[PDB]
C-alpha cells in the first residue's frame, strides 16, 4: 500500500474506533475519529479521576519529543465539563509521524460514568482548521505541508459489524475500498465537512439541505418537520412519551432516502438506518434516525451513511467524495 491506512474497529454497530501513537515512545491509543470536530484529544497520566485509571494515559514525562505548552483548555457543557491543557509532541499515524499540537486532558468531570464504560481512550478530531480549539491545522493537513503525504486527504471505509473490518487512509484513494461511480460534492464551507444536498423521500421534497457528513454521530440526522411528513401511515409508531419510533423489521411501506446532486445520487435504505431490538418484541426495529433542527435546513449523515457509503475528504480541492463501498475486501 502505497498509502498510509489504520484499521478500524466496530463497537455493537453504534460506533467505530482506531488507533494512533501519542509521544517519542509512541504510547498507543484508542480514538474516536471524529470528522465534526477538529482537535486531538488525549487523557493524561496527571488525570487521577476512576474513569482514567482504567485508560491509556499520555506520560509526557516519558517522552524525549514533548514540549511544553500549558495553554489552558477548559470546554463546558451541561451536563458536564472537560478541563485540560495544550501539550505538543510527536503524534503517530500509521507509519506517519509528525509534531503535533494537541490536549492533554485533566479532568472529565460530568462524563466520569459513561466514559468509564467506554472503551475509547481519546477523541481525534478530522474536521477543518476553523472547527479546532486554537487554531490548529489538520493532521493531514499538516503532513502534506511536511511532504509526508501525496495528497491533502483522507478516506473513511467503516466496518460492519460481524461482517468485516475498517480502515482510515491518509493520502491517497484506493480502488480496492468501493463500487459503482466516485462522485465529488464541493463544500458550502470550510468548518464542518458540510454539503449542498436535495433530500427525497417518497414524494416529500426538500432542496439545497445543508448535508454534514460526520463520523462522530451515530444516527441519521433530520429536520422535524421532514421526518413528521415522511412517516405518515407507514405502520410506524412514536414511543410515549419520548421521540422513539418503532416499527416491524419487515415493513414493506419503509422508505428509502434519496440525496441528489448535479453529479451524484445518494440512497439510503431501511437495512441502513433501522437497530434490531428483539428485547422488548420480536421482529422489532428501532429508526435510528433522530428529529433534529438547526436553523438552516440540516441533515447529519452520520454512521449509518457512511457504513454504506466509502468517504472521501480532500482539503485540496475543498470536497467530499462519494461511492458505494464494497461489501467485502
Ligand atoms: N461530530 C461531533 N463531535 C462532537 C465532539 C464534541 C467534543 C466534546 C468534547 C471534546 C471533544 C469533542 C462535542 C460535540 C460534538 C458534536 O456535536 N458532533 C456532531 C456534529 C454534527 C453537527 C455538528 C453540530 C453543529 C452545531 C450544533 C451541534 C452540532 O456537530
Amino acid at each position: 500500500s502505497s498509502n498510509d491506512n489504520i484499521e478500524l474497529v466496530d463497537f455493537q454497530n453504534i460506533m467505530f474506533y482506531g488507533d494512533a501513537e501519542v509521544g517519542d515512545n509512541q504510547q498507543p491509543f484508542t480514538f474516536i475519529l471524529d470528522t465534526g470536530s477538529a482537535n486531538l484529544w488525549v487523557p493524561s497520566v496527571k488525570c487521577t479521576t476512576a474513569g482514567c485509571l482504567t485508560k491509556h494515559l499520555y506520560d509526557s514525562s516519558k517522552s524525549r519529543t514533548y514540549e511544553k505548552d500549558g495553554t489552558k483548555v477548559e470546554m463546558n457543557y451541561v451536563s458536564g465539563t472537560v478541563s485540560g491543557f495544550f501539550s505538543k509532541d510527536l503524534v503517530t499515524v500509521g507509519n506517519l509521524s509528525l509534531p503535533y499540537k494537541f490536549i492533554e486532558v485533566i479532568d472529565t468531570n460530568g462524563f466520569e460514568p459513561t466514559y468509564t464504560a467506554s472503551t475509547f481512550d481519546g477523541i481525534l478530531g478530522l474536521g477543518w482548521k476553523d472547527l479546532s480549539i486554537g487554531s490548529v491545522d489538520p493532521i493531514v493537513v499538516e503532513l502534506k505541508n511536511q511532504n509526508k503525504i501525496e495528497n491533502a486527504l483522507f478516506t473513511f471505509y467503516l466496518p460492519v459489524h460481524d461482517k468485516h473490518t475498517g480502515f482510515l487512509t491518509i493520502g491517497g484513494i484506493e480502488e480496492r475500498f468501493y463500487e459503482g461511480p466516485l462522485t465529488y460534492e464541493k463544500l458550502n464551507h470550510d468548518l464542518y465537512w458540510q454539503i449542498t444536498l436535495d433530500a427525497h423521500v417518497g414524494n416529500i421534497s426538500l432542496e439545497k439541505a445543508n448535508c454534514i457528513v460526520d463520523s462522530g454521530t451515530s444516527a441519521i440526522t433530520v429536520p422535524t418537520d421532514f421526518l413528521n411528513k415522511m412517516l405518515q401511515n407507514l405502520d410506524v409508531i412514536k414511543v410515549p412519551f419520548l421521540p422513539f419510533y418503532v416499527t416491524l423489521c419487515n415493513n414493506s411501506k419503509l422508505p428509502t432516502f434519496e440525496f441528489t446532486s448535479e453529479n451524484g445520487k445518494y440512497t439510503l435504505e431501511p437495512e441502513y438506518y433501522l437497530q434490531h431490538i428483539e428485547d422488548v418484541g420480536p421482529g422489532l426495529c428501532m429508526l435510528n434516525i433522530i428529529g433534529l433542527d438547526f436553523p438552516v435546513p440540516t441533515f447529519i449523515l452520520g454512521d449509518p451513511f457512511m457504513r454504506k457509503y466509502f468517504t472521501v475528504f480532500d482539503y485540496d480541492n475543498h470536497s467530499v467524495g462519494i461511492a458505494l463501498a464494497k461489501k467485502n475486501l
